[PDB]
């Protein structure tokens, strides 16, 4: 997260890291046993870790619980990024209290204006490379397909969407990759790509949770 502030210790329950041997990813925990995040995200043996903030220090509220499978979207097309999110299972369910909490799926597609919370333990840095070791935040409002379009000609989606700012400054980045959108209680986006991080007129691009709301519930259900 460029341009954000600190989040607070546990105060994004649903915040998930991907592990593996180190940080690689952020994801969403949506219920006791399934977390998703962006199918650029994929890898084997992965380990989820809930219940972070310094994902360099045991705190005391961690919960380290290894996927016992993955589910890359089955239209994700990499070069594109369309479809860019996958699922996540557990191999046991987490533990839920304040501190651990699943975040709810939309009911509907969020509209350009809204404010949401993008968080992740991504670079802070447009020009350079610094990791921040605590979650941090970001508020942002959606922007309309239009802005999104005339930032991004030829790449932007039906399942895609901008977030952030047109004059820069304020944006996620690598690292927080396959984390959380969340607007109104809700999981509307999840981090997927940008031309750099909080460039002018290149705001972040999000993939659009609410077009995939039946896969994710059909894929619960069935796995
Ligand atoms: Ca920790």
């Amino acid at each position: 997260i460029v341009g954000g502030y600190t989040c607070g210790a546990n105060t994004v329950p649903y915040q998930v890291s991907l592990n593996s041997g180190y940080h690689f990813c952020g994801g969403s925990l949506i219920n006791s046993q399934w977390v998703v995040s962006a199918a650029h995200c994929y890898k084997s043996g992965i380990q989820v870790r809930l219940g972070e903030d310094n994902i360099n220090v045991v705190e005391g509220n961690e919960q380290f619980i290894s996927a016992s499978k993955s589910i890359v979207h089955p239209s994700y097309n990499s070069n594109t990024l369309n479809n860019d999110i996958m699922l996540i299972k557990l191999k046991s369910a987490a533990s839920l209290n304040s501190r651990v909490a699943s975040i709810s799926l939309p009911t509907s597609c969020a509209s350009a204006g809204t404010q949401c919370l993008i968080s992740g333990w991504g670079n802070t840095k447009s020009s350079g490379t610094s990791y921040p070791d605590v979650l941090k935040c970001l508020k942002a409002p959606i922007l309309s397909d239009s802005s999104c379009k005339s930032a991004y000609p030829g790449q932007i989606t039906s399942n895609m969407f901008c977030a952030g700012y047109l004059e820069g400054g304020k944006d996620s980045c690598q690292g927080d990759s396959g984390g959380p959108v969340v607007c109104s209680g809700k999981l509307q986006g999840i981090v997927s790509w940008g031309s750099g991080c909080a460039q002018k007129n290149k705001p972040g691009v999000y993939t659009k949770v609410c077009n995939y709301v039946s896969w994710i519930k059909q894929t619960i259900a069935s796995n």
